[PDB]
């Protein structure tokens, strides 16, 4: 064996940090403004970065060439040096006409508090009942967000941006919100999901049900009523309930408790609309696989037994909580809408 | 644009932390012990891990399947679930007959002190004269190693393991050490490089020239003599000098100063033997490219202007410091031995 071949595995820790830097330096917007297909030199990019550092372009090229070699940026090698463009992935770091991109999510998932917890992810293998975040920070993630405003904001903005992205794709495929008149969003974040839904379907009365520290941070979105509560104690009586990126935070026992409380709050013809990525039974080097494995490891490090689930497992949760039927609506690259029918 | 495609970029931070966990859980050795071609289930691997956690195998599978999807482990899905085997890269995580692997390097380069500094790598673009590590920790990396023994040890072991790996490959191709009688290793770490050399060439007297805190951490390698000092003030009189993984720690100004002090310490016809990875002039999809870019970003975050260099740049350093001639000896996947002749 030639062990030199292994030293390059250190690239894996370099790459997320290079990406974080490029995000914070506004690289992706700068490239995009030259044209979605544009490729720019380091000097052309630095022209739009506020810096008086004469070495800025050389330094930036060191970051960008690692991203390009790793296929996070497109690259063309010219006689005068490299030029850099966007990929299908990194184009998503550019704000849309509404100011929305994946940037808030990517900055949250490499935030210091998250990364510090990741050093203890092996403890979930070694020790029963240990949550890496709780061990690293002394309390559970949601309590910590309630105590630390900068994490509350980083997290709430990450979820909000992800919500607009998710619902922009949901509405291309799934029409089920059209027939609803009222929707309680259990664990609905700062209300962005409901604002998206009510923007598309303005006849819907939307109730965001959340922890006090989240509703305190929430914008006064038109049509959205914010109510504080604890979903483990109960949820408001509701014609229909939305549960997005909530069940994957919790182990099966807590997920069933949430769903039972939803069952209790719903009428006979009521539905829980679940929005999650779905873990494929067959994992590979593809987007549906990584779109589940990525949040799965974030759940493993951050949350109380949280995990991503297969279709079979979601159906099992629904049935264990009293729902008679599950309907699955694949949206895009693993994201699903699921209806739990009572 | 489907912005869901950008969310998966969070994989970049998950993957190195999964790898670190698998290393700390000894997964690669456990697989190897079953047969260099074995594929083991998470339950079979947990059989060899000290844990009382009945969830251990489920938890371990969550880490390993991310490594498998990323081609760091082979993965096959069978009737009882996934089984995992080694790759060419991950085989380098298994110790050889001498106890050597890349593990010490991979644990050092994802150590908390390093990753903390990486949060400030964008400052090298934005501000002249800023070193991310110094900004994060209040002093330069080598001084910090003198103050924090856990980093001193992790770093010294990483460099030692890398040294044995490097010289195992050097000695297959480069015969220039055979003709030497005296060799001062300037910045020679804990002496592993000299131990390799003087073991292979027992006529050579090896003198390691290092900072006191490194020498204090060194093993009792037979035949290796340590001298403490500061190479910027001068280096010991020497018939020949070794400089391995030193020049890439420093900007051109400080590299030239080191090489000038070497020139002063050498006789006519004395040689500086430089061992470094070499940055290809045109980057491509090859091992030498990634093997230079990875340490280049580590230099950017850790060291005082350190950077990887092309052949042209190394020749320029040699000539600027008074050397008449450079000879280049490619070893393997970008690693070179270079002779600077006076
Ligand atoms: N006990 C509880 N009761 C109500 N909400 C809770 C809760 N514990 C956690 N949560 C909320 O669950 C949310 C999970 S993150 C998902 C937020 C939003 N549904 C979205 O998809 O973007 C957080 O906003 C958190 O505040
Ligand atoms: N001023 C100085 N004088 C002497 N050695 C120094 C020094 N500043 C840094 N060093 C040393 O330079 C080394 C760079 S790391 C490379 C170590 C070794 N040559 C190897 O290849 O494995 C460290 O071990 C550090 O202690
Ligand atoms: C495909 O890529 C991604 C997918 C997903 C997430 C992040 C990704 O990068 C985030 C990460 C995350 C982290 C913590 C949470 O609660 C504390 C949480 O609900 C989520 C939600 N999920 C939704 C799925
Ligand atoms: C191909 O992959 C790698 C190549 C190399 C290194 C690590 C890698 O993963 C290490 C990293 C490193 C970090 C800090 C140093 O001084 C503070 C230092 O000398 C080195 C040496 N280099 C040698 C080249």
């Amino acid at each position: 064996v030639n062990y030199l071949s292994g030293l390059g595995l250190s690239r894996l820790i370099c790459l997320p940090m290079a990406l974080r830097a490029a995000i914070e330096l506004n690289v992706f917007e700068i490239i995009f403004q030259a044209g979605p297909e544009a490729q720019l030199s380091p000097a052309e990019i630095v022209a739009k970065i506020p810096t008086k550092n004469p070495n800025a372009a050389i330094a930036l090229d060191r970051i960008l060439r690692m991203l390009g070699a790793s296929s996070i940026l497109s690259v063309t090698t010219m006689k005068d040096g490299r030029v850099y463009g966007l990929t299908e992935e990194s184009r998503c770091l550019v704000a849309d006409k509404n100011g929305v991109s994946v940037v808030p999510m990517l900055l949250f998932t490499s935030d210091k508090a998250v990364v510090e917890s990741f050093y203890n992810i092996k403890d979930v293998v070694l020790e029963e009942g240990v949550i890496p975040f709780d061990r690293t920070h002394g309390m559970d993630f949601f309590a910590y967000a309630g105590k630390e405003q900068s994490v509350n904001k980083s997290f709430n903005q990450a979820m909000g941006a992800g919500s607009t992205i998710a619902f922009d794709e949901v509405f291309k495929v799934y029409k089920g919100f059209h027939d609803l008149k009222e929707l309680v969003d259990v664990g609905g974040g700062i209300g962005t999901s409901l604002s998206n839904i009510i923007s598309k379907y303005p006849h819907i009365k939307g109730i965001n049900f959340e922890l006090p520290h989240v509703i305190a941070d929430a914008p006064n979105y038109p049509g959205v009523e914010h109510i504080a509560g604890n979903m483990f104690e109960g949820v408001p009586n509701a014609q229909n309930i939305l549960l997005k990126w909530v069940l994957h935070d919790w182990d099966d026992e807590r997920s069933i408790k949430i769903l039972q409380n939803c069952w209790k709050a719903l009428p006979e013809g009521g539905t829980v609309i679940v929005v999650e990525f779905v873990l494929p039974q067959i994992l590979g080097n593809n987007a549906e696989s990584f779109n589940a494995l990525t949040p799965d490891l974030l759940m493993m490090t951050l949350n109380p037994g949280g995990k991503e689930r297969t279709t079979t497992e979601f159906d099992g949760l629904a049935k264990a909580a009293g729902f008679a039927e599950t309907k699955f609506f694949p949206i895009s690259q693993g994201l699903h809408v699921m209806e739990f029918h009572k």
